[PDB]
């Protein structure tokens, strides 16, 4: 498995198994914008609405693949605000179920840091749902968390909960 950089051109090559991964995750339980209803045409839909703004580059891809088998993926949206240059908002994190537990998810944040300070993002920030695994991960990457908003979405199964806001100054 090689960590990629998605481009305009290579979008099609792993279109599918974004797809694929957004569906596992979803259906794995996680609150990541669907609900149990999702299909696998909506997860294309998700895909292709990021297209535009992967080529303008506005929305950072990045992908854990071996060829076209996409085993994680993770986004940085660049804010475009004019006073909102410093941050950027990491989002769609996301370990295949049976890729977990074997550090892709931190290969992917350290590239998204990374990247993010290339771009002059001094601040980083995200949502999670409270009590999730993705909490006790960002903490065990030094993420700071803020605290909690409630009622915030839905997991898959309709139960609303709280998302807890985490950030991270570069
Ligand atoms: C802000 C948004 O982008 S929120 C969206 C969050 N994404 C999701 O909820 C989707 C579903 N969850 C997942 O796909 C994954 O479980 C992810 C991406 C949180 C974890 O990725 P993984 O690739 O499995 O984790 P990785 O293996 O990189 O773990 C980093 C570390 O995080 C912590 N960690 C990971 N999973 C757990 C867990 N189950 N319990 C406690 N700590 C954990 C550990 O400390 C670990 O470092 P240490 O490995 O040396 O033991």
């Amino acid at each position: 498995a090689q960590l990629r950089r998605v481009t305009a051109e290579s979008f099609a090559h792993y279109r599918h198994g974004l797809a694929q991964l957004l569906f596992e995750t979803v259906h794995g339980g996680a609150s990541v914008g669907f609900m149990a209803d999702l299909d696998m045409q909506q997860a294309y839909a998700w895909c292709d609405g990021l297209k535009a703004d992967i080529a303008a580059g506005s929305l950072l891809l990045w992908v854990v693949a071996e060829d076209d088998n996409v085993l994680a993926s993770a986004q940085l949206s660049l804010c475009q605000k004019p006073n909102g240059l410093n941050r950027a908002e990491v989002q769609k994190l996301m370990v295949l179920p049976s890729a977990r537990g074997r550090g892709l998810g931190r290969q992917l944040m350290d590239e998204v840091e990374q990247v993010a300070v290339k771009h002059k993002r001094g601040l980083l920030h995200l949502d999670t749902e409270a009590g999730s695994v993705a909490e006790a991960f960002y903490s065990a990457l030094a993420y700071t968390r803020v605290g909690e908003l409630p009622g915030y979405c839905a997991t898959p199964d309709g139960r609303l909960h709280p998302t807890a806001i985490y950030f991270k100054t570069l």
